């Protein structure tokens, strides 16, 4: 059509579940959902971002944020991990009927939680399917065990948004009765899509702008085809009777209002762009989750993941074939993550963190006991090139940082919607990041070497400390290297004294913590700064706050100066959280859809459609 | 027996030659060759050298104390053990030092000239000889092997790319900037490793049976009379199983003679009060001969690799280290090809004070000195549980002419107590600059290469990312056929390696820059990872007892009389190159003076070597 009465911007689980729940709500409201990826229903499907300049923080690196280019958003992209955020972290974006208490029945609208529950703080009437995936692997129980060794206690539900030092069995975004991918747009959107016609769905289209009025109203969108196949570009104008909403995620969302005259009036004016509202906020303080890998050598008895990975050939069809006959409980219906923490440092630990983190804490954590400060958890193969990766089997440490204090920012470089922005990750541009985040290298450390599968540490692959010093790297045993390659010649030779091999695996071993100095943290901390990615929790370019302190957007997501334009995407967040962020993007869009829903006067309608191919 | 005219103590190369020479010139001469080994007429048979346990071929001797020069590592230098000594544990190579290095011996009748008949008489040499300093007649054959591996000739092709000459013959004692194809210690007709033992002295026992060979006998020390006469010989059993130690004493008419390598031969002579005074003193041993020399300047020939990764069309040893397809069982020593190189008047420009010091002193008028030697080996020799998979190849290269010097004493008149030991890697600064140098020059060997497809980044120096002269691991294109449906390979998440551009044959080439800080990281490097190349000399020096000299110009040591030592200890200076023919060489005169002490003449040609047709006897 060319007029609707809401248009919905985006199709990540925010965007999805406005949408749907609108639609869904009353079939007279015409929605549309533009979005700029292929339609899922049945790499390309992500766009990446570069960091325009090197980071002197990441020692002369672009760090590289890919998000999500397809219908579903970031969920249609991987199989995910459920994880939610601590009670304060909602609490404190400051901002009435955002507090943990207001979000709970949201938080509960949303899951349909299928795992046995601990506590009453999960949902069952939900569109969202959450479970623990196919069976456990076992290197995941030992994980836990050693985890459990070293103080982290064992707990049966660390997502009850109260604790911050426990470790679980890591639930999945999988549904356990079918065994498919819980993603936000075929839960949300084409459940409604396939029993009603109101919902209209416009993809493989970036949406490039929003169009106003006089007095700022919007009126309208205008949306470009998504690659730039034409000599001349053309915008299809679709108008808005009642509401537009940009749901574009955080990198996204920022670029269509600065395009669109919403934001930082001296850019603008750089850019020929008329300027509709002054918001020096939008696409400033961006906000992500810093993620370090500490891989591991084990032995080969181990059942990793490693021979998918490589491709043998009878491994992956036998894994597929058992995937394709039993969905229900199959080990490829799980991401082999299976088990994590969230863990926080002791008083005493606290005092070898430095004066940077030290201030952090005081200010951020010290009063605020259910804010985790790291997240570890174990990968049942090594997540790396295994073309630069010695033979054998590995897990990896997953760790990342739950609160950086660093920020980041991104801006439009042209009018023109098809032209890469300017873009800066921010990954350590503060100090106070590299304190927490050498510590759980240490941390995760220990609990490999007290697994009863550690056969060693890949050398390469971790810091490089000087080789005499107590903190040195130590690889395989000489007993995993033969069983590696029993009828091979040259196993063992020390000629070129390439590593330093572990003492074997002796269980009655009774462990003592490595000892770390200033010159062994020197080389973690350039370890960090080499190897650090993104977790593609991306957030915070269109923070809610007073404008006065920078926000863009109100207690109820009106764009600051405008009329009928909400963001609710995770670009709103005001400050981080101590999570994975898609349980996040799903309440986001929860409290969105109903936000819209008393803006214009309607009543949702629950439980939502019936997921396809679902119970 | 209890007495015998001549005692030799090791069976090494030079004892080999010096017991079979001998008992080959006189038939009632009787000699008897005592080995801490086993015998070499193997029964099961490079990798022939880690401990695994299953190692009883070398003996190790490790760093007592930790070297602050390597970082805080503890070197280790495995030494042969067994009849035959080095030559019976590995595929030989063939090299000769170059004649400057014999000329600076300064011991009469020891100039190149001097020894080249000697140097023709022990070589049977059995490729084409575009010139004049080889042997057809000798015991010790050598040949070039049957083909060889398509990437020696790419590596060949490479260094001619960045001048390094090609020859016909590298060791002709004459050149140090040149490469070429490398020949073995392998009879051309038989396909056999020619090792000293069965080639000198299983031969006269086959025929004659005046030369007595014993084995697993650890010789303990020698017997002195009153004055100071060597009269025989103490050994030991070498397993030291019995919870006794009993001396088996055998006397000796005539001479006895100390060849049990440059790692045992300086214990002998200091558990028999040869050796530094007050260190007998301390270990209440009596005095024989004060000589301080005996144990110190111990020296090598310092080994670096560098491992590079090649494309998978390529012909490599790898896959056969690793046992796979039953390949091991289906099948050269796969280095077939390699150069020696010397540096350039504007290279000496940044190589820094202290080896231009050593520059101007050593090699500047001495042309004929190589600095470095590198070659190509078809795999990789490295630890293959710490390889990604795929095809290697590696740049061997070693430091012809080290400045650093080690020692060894022993620690207790128990023949069984490990001793004292310093590698002395590296102690002299003046041994990084050439390595260093060395291993810019091979990179750019390897980046010129038809097959080089990667470097291998976990295994080079640790250079700053961000640095140019950063390593780049392998391309994408490889690492795809290496796992054609692998959901891995390309995987930039990590960033733990920066990938190199993919093969275009239309490709111009530019020399890699190093800054201050690179040539600190590969400093460092050099200090991890540099090796011995078990070509130990040097500890009972050939020069005047008063510089701290332990053996006569005609091997006798220094206050005593009928006390030979013929090994490779007596090297004073080092030589440029693998020294099995040096070896030999020094057991060639040896021989040849032990023949005129004692009024005999030595019967050539020798006797005819087990498993050999008649030989030529012309090219
Ligand atoms: C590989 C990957 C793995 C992840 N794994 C997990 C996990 O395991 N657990 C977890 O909790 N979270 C995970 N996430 C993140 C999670 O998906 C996101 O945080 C969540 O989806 C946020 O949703 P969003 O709506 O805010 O943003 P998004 O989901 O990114 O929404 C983006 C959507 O809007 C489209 N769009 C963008 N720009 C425009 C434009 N101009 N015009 C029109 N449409 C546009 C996008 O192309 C896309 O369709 C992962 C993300 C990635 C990339
Ligand atoms: C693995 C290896 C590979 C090599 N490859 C090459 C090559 O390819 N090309 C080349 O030119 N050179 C090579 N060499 C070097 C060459 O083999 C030696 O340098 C050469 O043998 C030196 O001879 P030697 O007289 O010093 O006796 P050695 O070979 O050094 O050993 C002397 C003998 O004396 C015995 N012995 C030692 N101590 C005692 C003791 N107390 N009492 C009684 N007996 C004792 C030992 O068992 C030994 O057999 C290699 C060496 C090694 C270890």
């Amino acid at each position: 059509p060319e007029e609707v009465d809401v248009i919905v911007c985006g199709g990540g689980p925010a965007g999805s579940v406005v949408a749907g729940r609108l639609a869904y709500a009353d079939p007279n409201l015409k929605v549309m959902l533009i979005e700029g990826g292929a339609n899922n229903r049945d790499n390309d499907k992500a766009t990446f971002y570069v960091d325009t300049m090197k980071s002197s923080h990441l020692r002369g690196r672009q760090s590289i944020v890919p998000c999500a280019n397809i219908l579903g958003g970031g969920s249609s992209i991987n199989s995910q991990m459920y994880t939610r955020a601590s009670a304060s972290d909602w609490d404190d974006f400051k901002m009435e009927g955002w507090t943990a208490n207001d979000l709970l029945p949201l938080m509960k609208r949303l899951e349909n939680y299928q795992k046995p529950a601990n506590n009453d703080t999960h949902g069952y009437d939900g569109p969202i399917a959450i479970s623990n995936g196919g069976q456990i692997l076992p290197v995941a129980q030992d994980f836990l065990r050693a985890s459990h060794a070293i103080g982290i206690p064992y707990s049966d539900d660390i997502q009850d948004l109260k604790t911050s030092h426990g470790a679980e069995i890591w639930a999945k975004y999988i549904n356990r009765h079918t065994g498919r991918r819980s993603d936000a747009a075929t839960a949300y959107v084409h459940s409604v899509m396939d029993v009603q016609s109101n919902l209209y769905l416009r993809c493989n289209a970036r949406v490039s702008r929003v169009l106003f009025d006089g007095n700022n109203k919007a009126v309208g969108v205008a949306y470009v085809p998504s690659r730039n196949r034409a000599s001349n570009i053309v915008e299809t104008v679709v108008k808005a009777r009642k509401m537009v909403v940009l749901s574009s995620g955080t990198l996204g969302t920022p670029q269509i209002l600065e395009r669109s005259g919403v934001g930082n009036a001296e850019l603008l004016k750089k850019l020929d762009i008329p300027v509709v509202s002054d918001l020096p906020g939008v696409g400033e303080e961006y906000q992500d989750h810093y993620t370090t890998l500490s891989i591991y050598r084990v032995s080969n008895e181990t059942e990793t993941l490693d021979e998918f990975l490589r491709g043998d050939k009878d491994t992956q069809r036998e894994l597929f074939a058992e995937w394709e006959t039993s969905p229900n409980k199959a080990r490829l219906s799980s991401n082999a993550i299976d088990a994590g923490f969230k863990i926080r440092p002791t008083e005493e630990e606290l005092k070898e963190m430095g004066p940077e983190f030290n201030e952090l804490w005081d200010r951020y954590f010290k009063d605020k006991p259910d804010k985790p400060v790291m997240f570890g958890s174990i990968v049942a193969g090594a997540y790396a090139d295994h073309t630069l990766l010695p033979p054998g089997k590995y897990v990896t440490m997953f760790q990342y940082l739950e609160y950086p204090a660093s920020r980041g920012k991104i801006h439009i470089k042209s009018a023109n919607p098809y032209v890469d922005p300017f873009f800066d990750s921010g990954f350590m541009n503060n100090k106070a990041d590299f304190a927490p985040i050498r510590w759980s290298y240490k941390v995760t450390r220990e609990v490999a070497r007290r697994m009863d599968a550690f056969r060693g540490e890949l050398a390469s692959h971790h810091p490089h400390f000087h080789p005499n010093s107590p903190a040195a790297t130590r690889d395989i045993d000489i007993k995993t290297a033969k069983e590696i390659y029993p009828n091979g010649l040259t196993v063992g030779i020390h000629m070129g004294t390439w590593h330093r091999p572990s003492e074997p695996f002796d269980p009655s071993k009774v462990h003592e913590d490595i000892k770390y100095t200033k010159e062994d943290d020197q080389a973690i901390d350039d370890w960090i700064a080499d190897h650090v990615e993104t977790t593609w929790h991306s957030l915070g370019t269109c923070a809610m706050k007073p404008r006065e302190q920078g926000g863009v957007v109100d207690a109820r997501l009106n764009v600051y100066g405008t009329e009928n334009l909400k963001c609710v995407d995770l670009s709103i967040c005001p400050d981080n959280l101590g999570t994975h962020t898609y349980s996040s993007a799903l309440l986001v869009g929860e409290k969105g859809a109903d936000l819209i829903a008393e803006d214009l006067g309607l009543k949702l309608r629950l439980p939502h459609a019936q997921v396809p191919h679902a119970p």
